[PDB]
DNA sequence: GGGGGAAGGATTCA
DNA sequence: CATGAATCCTTCCCCC
């Protein structure tokens, strides 16, 4: 099988680049103001130019101000950024019938039949960079392989604006000297469990019981790891079905109160029937970050869809049930739709 | 013993 | 300082 893999570069800031050319060579920054103080908030994509600075996704706006405080800081702007990605991804489209959009910015090829040898996907790689630095002026990273994960793998080595093989031999070294921590899918939390059974590279999966991993990590990441190990991990291109749609938004200060959430909860409600367009949900939850960045949710799921007036009434019922069985204050508060008709 | 939702939570990552 | 949604896991429940 042979997956060609590509990865847009820090997508977000780019697509600002392109909006606003004059940005090029110069550090930029977008974030999501939370509005709680003066430039609250994270960052939510870099460009290189910012990146090579410690400038990252996830730190604090703040933070990054006083790495760079001439850099161009921008507010994310979405809705923007998924059309420009709809009209990549349509394009990517016309190189397979076989394509899994796995987020805005990423996607895997299956061209498995359109091609053979890693001559001639390389080439169809090569091909696609410049339709897309042609068409939208986003340029892109290409991962070739013989899966999806390493597919990955080799577009995370070779990125930004590359293109890297990872032929059936380098897999074989990788299984050995890889990262652990550097397989798609193994956070922080998931490397440092791994860390605990010796494991810090593929191959050490296989020195391990089953049942021992399994109770450590899961059986499904279990046996996910291992098939990688044994060169056997080989699912399929396609991509998943929209399961939900919701929204979240940040108080400008915590709170416990009943009326001064709701505003937030509502605001939250109609953005997301907005964005449910003619999908009917028959469940609902009620999702709360705490103060301690922890996440709570209450919901419920109907014998029918959910009608925007039962959406606003069984939602203050779920928040009740949460300030009610928790104590903590509520940072973060929305609300997401499920189980469409 | 176990099929099969439903609910609440744990992880991943741009 | 702290900013959407799929997969997966555990517990619980109804009941054959
Ligand atoms: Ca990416
Ligand atoms: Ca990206
Ligand atoms: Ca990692």
């Amino acid at each position: 099988m042979i997956v060609l893999f590509v990865d847009f570069d820090y997508f977000y800031a780019q697509v600002e680049e392109v909006l606003n050319p004059s940005l090029k060579g110069k550090p930029v920054v977008v974030c999501v103001f939370s509005g709680r103080f003066e430039d609250s908030g994270a960052v939510a994509t870099a460009n290189y130019e910012a990146r090579k600075f410690g400038v990252k996704a996830g730190i604090p706006i703040v933070e990054a101000k006083k790495i760079l405080p001439n850099a161009v800081y921008l507010p994310m702007r979405k809705e923007v950024y998924q059309q420009v990605s709809s009209r990549i991804m349509n394009l990517l489209r016309e190189y397979s019938e076989k394509i899994e959009i796995a987020s805005i910015d990423e996607a895997y090829l299956d061209i498995s039949d359109k091609v053979r040898d890693y001559r001639e996907a390389y080439n169809l790689g090569l091909e696609i960079k410049n339709k897309i630095l042609e068409k939208e002026k986003i340029t892109v990273t290409v991962g070739i392989s013989k899966n999806k994960v390493f597919a990955k793998i080799a577009a995370d080595m070779a990125k930004p604006n590359g293109i890297k093989v990872i032929d059936d031999e380098e897999v074989k070294r990788l299984i050995r000297e890889l990262d652990i921590a550097d397989v798609p899918g193994i956070g922080n939390i998931t490397a440092e469990k791994l860390k605990k059974l010796g494991i810090n590279k593929l191959v050490d999966t296989l020195s391990i019981e089953f049942d021992k991993l399994k109770g450590m990590i899961g059986e499904a990441k279990a046996k996910y790891l291992i098939s990688l190990a044994r060169d056997e991990y080989n699912e399929p291109i396609r991509t998943r079905v929209r399961k939900s749609i919701g929204r979240i938004v940040t108080m400008k200060r915590n709170s416990r109160n009943l009326e001064e959430i709701k505003p937030y909860l509502f605001r939250a409600i109609e953005e997301s029937y907005y964005k449910l367009d003619k999908r009917i949900p028959k469940a609902i939850h009620v999702v709360a970050v705490t103060e301690d960045l922890d996440i709570v949710s209450r919901g419920r799921t109907f014998p029918h869809g959910i009608s925007k007036e039962t959406a606003y009434s069984e939602s203050v019922k779920l928040l009740q049930k949460i300030l009610e069985e928790d104590e903590r204050k509520i940072r973060r508060i929305g609300v997401r739709f499920s189980k469409f008709i």
